[PDB]
């Protein structure tokens, strides 16, 4: 796969877009999860499966169990990783581009996690769009958290729900999804 374009796909708190808290994410977000699952699971073409990217200490904090994520590519990156492939459902690399040159019969490719990995890959130019999950809180800075975003979004333009709703086909995007005490939206950006 030459080229590929690419995208970051993630949950964050405004304004500060805080992602995680000692290795771990501080929330849970029943409905979130499950469109991560479906956005990046589906493909718009018969024959074809997505690729989802991630560092390796995001790998680690998938239950051995649940991993590899069904139905998609798996691809984990280290710094200590030769290329290899795992098995059909697992590749072993140390960059996105050379990882993604071992396949073939891929749609979208998608950023995972984590926060190391959003913020050099921002600054890939493969990287087209932006999946990003605008979380909101009364008291964000009343939520453990130690791990941010540092997106230049002012490189970035927000599309408008029309642009994202193609993306997502017929998945269902509901406005200001509340769980717990935060509400949400899901959001499309690409390069300005
Ligand atoms: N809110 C959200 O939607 C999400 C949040 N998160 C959050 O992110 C946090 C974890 O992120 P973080 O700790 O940064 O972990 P990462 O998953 O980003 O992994 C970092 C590791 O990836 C490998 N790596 C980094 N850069 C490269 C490179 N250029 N080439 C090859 N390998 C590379 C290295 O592995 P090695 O050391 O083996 O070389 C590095 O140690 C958690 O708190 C989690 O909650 C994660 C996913 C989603
Ligand atoms: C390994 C990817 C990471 C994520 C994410 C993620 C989410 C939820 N949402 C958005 N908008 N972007 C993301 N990138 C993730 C960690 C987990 O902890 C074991 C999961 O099980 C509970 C999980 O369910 C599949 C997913």
């Amino acid at each position: 796969m030459l080229k590929p374009n690419v995208a970051i796909i993630v949950a964050a708190l405004k304004p500060a877009l805080g992602i995680g808290y000692k290795g771990k994410m501080p929330w849970r977000l029943r409905k979130e999860i499950r469109y991560f699952k479906d956005v990046t699971t589906r493909t718009t073409k018969p024959n074809t499966r997505n690729a989802v990217i991630m560092g390796r200490k995001t790998w680690e904090s998938i239950p051995q169990k649940f991993r590899p994520l069904p139905d998609r590519l798996n691809i984990i990156l280290s710094r200590s990783y030769e290329n290899e492939i795992i098995d059909d459902n697992i590749i072993h690399a140390s960059s996105i581009e050379s990882s993604l040159n071992l396949v073939s019969d891929v749609e979208r490719v998608f950023i995972i996690g984590g926060a190391e990995i959003y913020n050099e890959l921002i600054n890939n130019s493969l990287v087209s769009h932006l999946l990003i999950t605008e979380i909101e809180h009364p008291s964000p800075e009343s939520i453990e958290m130690d791990t941010f975003l540092k997106f230049p979004l002012e490189s970035w333009t927000k599309q408008p729900k029309s642009e994202l709703q193609k993306f997502v086909g017929d998945t269902v995007l509901e406005d200001d999804i509340k769980e717990g005490d935060f509400t949400y939206n899901y959001t499309l950006w690409t390069r300005k």
